[PDB]
């Protein structure tokens, strides 16, 4: 048997039970991965809470780095260059909080030999997200200025470094002075406190951009920042609302987008930017290229035993984590 | 003195009032225009109804073609025939407009066609070239295909090598929409999912690259459901009424799509920008890439009846008021 974190009923971090499960078997198109490091993602909390509904019970999580223990039967091995023994990482696994899990080969990348498994499980899901946000949702160009909320979070630090490397000025928000320094170290040109009032905060942003506003806002915080994000945009700018850490954004009168400057609102999901193995491989390769040139550096921001998934979810929801955190099996 | 159409209280078409006013003088950078044809635009109804607030009382309308009667101090001269979509108080025998947002009318474009084409044609330009830059091979959905904006969007998109699907309310309108270049003309959505199902059948399962939706309340859900992944919903109007607040997670579920609510104001920000869009519009008219028909005429005094017809979905294409 193996250890796993199973959810039998949805609810708070408390429902994350460390239990014995049979080792899974890979199906068609799947690899069986023996975990070395397991990624923690804010979306895990939405599945745990039952926000994002899923069939019960389930072993939680989708991000894992480890070694290929087995390749699914049938045609599978003919359709991938991944082989048993390879160190691999996926953001699309089933039941990642376990010693062993499965993932589609087409949405799994080989880890470069100079990248540790902890860094890979810190980098992939959030790094693919930063990639699509910066290259596809709003393609940043040198000279732009963007706003990135939660600048010292997992996605936040990657967005900040990568945008800075691309010649983009980045303004961030964080909750503590410790996080402010990490954000500056990541390349943020200015770090602000969280908005108290949308117009007040937008004025700060306008001050910094000469009244223009930012070309794009990357908002992964949602409820507490949305109004401020919308108010901070340059004419025809893009609000990429990609997360809801503080809670869901209430229904938006489309005429607000007019008043704000004929802006665009989009709410993307990673699913729509990893639609083929070809697309996934392209983004994963650009991510590992950026890491290996030190265009970005993905630090391991926190580590927990797999059995302490509960503790990680508590710290994450309490705004106590910095950067990417991993579970260790 | 001059005749004008004024609103002293907001409401339905009934609040439109005949008034005589002194002829205006143009301020700095402005032209005084003697109207030959006055444009009618759905936005006129939003100002009349109070849906778009404005300090009362005021004279309705912003689109006019006529001759320059006077210039404010500060290549347009008195005597020149011009058209603007940014005039103040256009439902009148004379009005003012900023010279920087006024175009000279090509000599072979009638004044009615100018007042049928400019506001709506600048809108079609920004929608097709700026909000979502259509590409040859794209398919787009345009609601109200036989309306003023809809006919221009359809012809221009078709010229650009884009496939257009439209909606209209009548068989007469369906014929006009096909003649404008629409590849398929559909009935308005009854069920959003079934409508989207039909659109996906027409696009090889893909959905459309963009929806240009100027109808709003009665089409929005279907527009959203018809999009290709990462497509753009350009909600630029609200003829059927305002779109209810949109849960951003619906944009996720629809395929990580973009939603945008553009205003002509943000696409005519400089004289340079205006001139670029206007020139491309008149180039298209001059080469017959598009042809703007006058779809109806009303006396200035009958602005009430024009607004009644507009809201009752009875107009076909661009309509004008004549002094
Ligand atoms: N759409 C997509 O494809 C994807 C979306 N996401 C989303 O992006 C966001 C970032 O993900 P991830 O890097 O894993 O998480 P983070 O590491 O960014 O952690 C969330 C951070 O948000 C900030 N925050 C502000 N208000 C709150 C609150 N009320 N509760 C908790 N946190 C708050 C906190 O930092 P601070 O101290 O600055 O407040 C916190 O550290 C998440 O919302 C996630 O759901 C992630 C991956 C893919
Ligand atoms: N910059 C911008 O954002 C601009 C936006 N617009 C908007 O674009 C839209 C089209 O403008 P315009 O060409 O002047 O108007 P149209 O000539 O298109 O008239 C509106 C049409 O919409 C259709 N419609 C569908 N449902 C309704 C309803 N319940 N009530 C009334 N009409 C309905 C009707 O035709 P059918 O028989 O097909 O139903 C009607 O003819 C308007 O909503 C306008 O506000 C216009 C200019 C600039």
């Amino acid at each position: 048997s193996m250890h796993a974190i199973e959810v039998t009923e949805t609810g708070g971090p408390g429902v994350l039970r460390h239990v014995d499960q049979p080792q899974p078997q890979p199906g068609h198109g799947e690899l069986l991965i023996k975990a070395e490091a397991i990624g923690v993602n804010f979306i895990d909390t939405y599945f745990r809470s039952g926000q994002y509904p899923r069939e019960l019970p389930f072993v939680i999580g989708s991000e894992v780095c480890g070694t290929v223990e087995a390749v699914g039967p049938g045609v599978t091995a003919a359709d991938t260059a991944i082989s048993v023994g390879d160190r691999v990482v996926s953001a699309s696994a089933n039941g990642a909080y376990a010693e062993f899990c499965t993932a589609p080969a087409s949405l799994t990348a080989k880890v470069p030999d100079d990248v540790t498994s902890e860094v890979a499980a810190s980098a992939l899901l959030k790094g693919l997200t930063a990639h699509y946000l910066l290259k596809s949702v709003y393609p940043v160009k040198r000279g732009d200025t963007v706003l990135v909320h939660a600048g010292a979070g997992g996605v936040g630090l990657i967005l900040t470094q990568w945008a800075t490397h691309l010649g983009v000025r980045v303004i961030t928000t964080v909750s503590t002075a410790e996080k402010a320094k990490l954000s500056k170290d990541a390349g943020a040109d200015v770090v602000l406190d969280y908005p108290e009032d949308a117009w007040q905060f937008a004025g700060r942003v306008r001050e910094l951009t000469g009244g223009t506003g930012v070309q794009a806002v990357y908002d992964g915080v949602g409820a507490t920042t949305f109004d401020a994000s919308l108010a901070s945009l340059a004419v025809r700018g893009t609000l990429a609302l990609f997360g809801a850490a503080s809670g869901p954004v209430p229904p938006v009168d489309p005429q607000r987008l007019n008043a704000a400057g004929s802006v665009y609102l989009t709410r993307p999901s990673l699913f729509h930017f990893t639609r083929t193995g070809e697309e996934f491989s392209w983004r994963a390769a650009e991510l590992f290229d950026a890491i290996n040139s030190e265009a970005i550096t993905v630090a391991v921001g926190g580590r927990y035993p797999l059995a302490d998934a509960l503790r990680a979810h508590q710290d994450l929801e309490a705004r106590k984590t910095v950067g990417s955190v991993v579970l260790l099996p």
